[PDB]
């Protein structure tokens, strides 16, 4: 039983879903076509991306599902995460309406372009982007949890967008106290157990790592049974090819063992605009 909420509830009759857009990244996600979502454009049908249940769904899917969608209500809009455009939570299967994002995810689409080849100047627009994404969900109280290049959308326009809160938590001021993919963990989250900003600038330079590997898997050859013990003797990940040596600088900043000493992201997104502007 969902309550109703009248300023985000969309007509099923004027939802037309498509094709299925991919499983395994963000849940069953389907491409559709959404007549009059867009008020700025009245009449036009607007394509859009619409997350719903599997028919093996669990009660934890429909759990999460409508706590992902109540997320995206409070963190509100910025240009570099996933907007919500609308739902269909009366009277039939919970459908959530979303931003469609035309070039997938940045793994694939960093992989794709080891056709329009990247240039240094892109990765370091990518990076900032996504810096100021989270400098946003920060300021909105909310930690992500699961910052991966699989988790970020990229749009016609190659715009940067934040995704996939199926972890995300909105916390105080104190430290929230094994979902977590390993090998973006922070490791006071993986040994303490507790979680806050400075743990997803952990994750953001495990991120740095995939954009300028090109959609590379961290920690390569190591597997995530042996990262524990590794973590602890305080293994870091080598230079990227394609990085400078100031660009990897930030990366292991972003992975120092004291999160306090770690840059914050409003750090992360002053810096990248100075290198961003230079180059
Ligand atoms: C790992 C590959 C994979 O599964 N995909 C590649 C790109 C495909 N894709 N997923 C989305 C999405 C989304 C989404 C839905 C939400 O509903 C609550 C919430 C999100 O973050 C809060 C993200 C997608 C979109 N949106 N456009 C185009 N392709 C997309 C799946």
């Amino acid at each position: 039983e969902l309550p109703e909420d009248p300023k985000w509830e969309f007509p099923r009759d004027k939802l037309t879903l498509g094709k299925p857009l991919g499983e395994g990244c963000f849940g069953q996600v389907v491409m559709a076509e959404a007549v009059g979502i867009d008020k700025d454009k009245p009449k036009e049908a607007v394509t859009v991306a619409v997350k719903m249940l599997k028919d093996d769904a669990t009660e934890k899917d429909l759990s999460d599902l409508v706590s992902e969608m109540e997320m995206m209500k409070m963190i509100g809009k910025h240009k570099n995460i996933i907007h919500l455009l609308g739902a269909c939570t009366q009277d039939g299967p919970l459908y959530v309406i979303v931003e469609y994002a035309s070039k997938g995810n940045l793994r694939e689409y960093l992989r794709a372009r080891r056709e329009e080849q990247m240039t240094f100047k892109d990765l370091v627009s990518c990076t900032y982007q996504l810096a100021r994404g989270m400098e946003y969900l920060a300021s909105q109280k909310c930690i992500h949890r699961d910052l991966a290049a699989r988790n970020v959308l990229v749009t016609e326009n190659n715009v940067m967008k934040i995704a996939d809160f199926g972890l995300a938590r909105v916390i105080n001021n104190i430290d929230y106290y094994g979902r977590l993919p390993v090998k973006w963990m922070a490791p006071e989250a993986l040994f303490d157990r507790v979680y806050t900003h400075q743990s997803d600038v952990w994750s953001f330079g495990v991120l740095m790592w995939e954009i300028f590997t090109l959609g590379g898997s961290p920690y390569p050859g190591i597997p995530v049974e042996e990262l524990f013990k590794l973590l602890k003797e305080g293994h870091r990940m080598d230079k990227p090819a394609n990085c400078t040596n100031e660009l990897y600088m930030m990366m292991r900043d972003c992975w120092h063992a004291v999160p306090s000493q770690r840059p914050t992201f409003k750090q992360l997104v002053e810096d990248l605009d100075r290198i961003l502007t230079l180059t």
